[PDB]
């Protein structure tokens, strides 16, 4: 059902866990069926699963740790901080992230945030 | 004006840096006459500089850094986490928390969401 706190702070590790080794069809189905993500906060949502796997087919050697604990709310919330790493034109790069996640009552992604801009990207 | 992604990181380490100080009135005046509170995120909001003053007032020995960057969008919002040092009942604590902002057009707050809940708190 909808998460306790303990719970969405599971969740969320866990989602950095799916990125970190780069399984989308994990990834995808913490989602809920007709989930929404911004991405970077700012950008238009793009909305449902087919949509969400393939913005992570093409976002995803990659690695992703958390940088600090989640922060979790006793409404099904979360937000936590991590850190991508990943190769552009053969260049190591980081880019830092906040997301914050509302899960629905199955504790599924209901609707995703994704706080960074061109500032939080390290070449 | 409404932040650009520089300002917003400007803005919300300042706040961090307000917070530290415990300058309540400087705090107050980094809001939007009318602007919302939800802290922890979950509970109901409070409304305008007089309520906000008193949270602060209520709330700010007090240190508070930040624990990673600040993540700026380019929509004049941000979200920044940190650490919060207390004492409570004579014990010295620590809070995680990440803030959520969202700036007007003159570079004021009109809504913050703070993220944490007790699996936040180290006493």
């Amino acid at each position: 059902n909808l998460p306790t706190a303990q719970e969405v702070q599971g969740l969320m590790a866990r989602y950095i866990e799916l990125v970190d080794v780069g399984d989308i069809e994990a990834i995808v189905q913490m989602y809920a069926d007709d989930a929404t993500v911004e991405n970077p906060f700012g950008q238009p949502p793009i909305h449902g699963r087919e949509q969400i796997a393939a913005f992570y087919r093409q976002g995803l050697k990659v690695r992703a740790c958390l940088t600090g604990p989640v922060r979790a709310s006793h409404n099904g919330c979360g937000a936590m901080p991590f850190r991508v790493e990943m190769v552009w034109n053969g260049q190591p790069c980081a880019l830092d992230v906040i997301d914050v996640m509302r899960f629905d009552e199955h504790g599924r992604i209901q609707t995703m945030q994704a706080y960074w801009s061109e500032v939080n990207l390290s070449v």
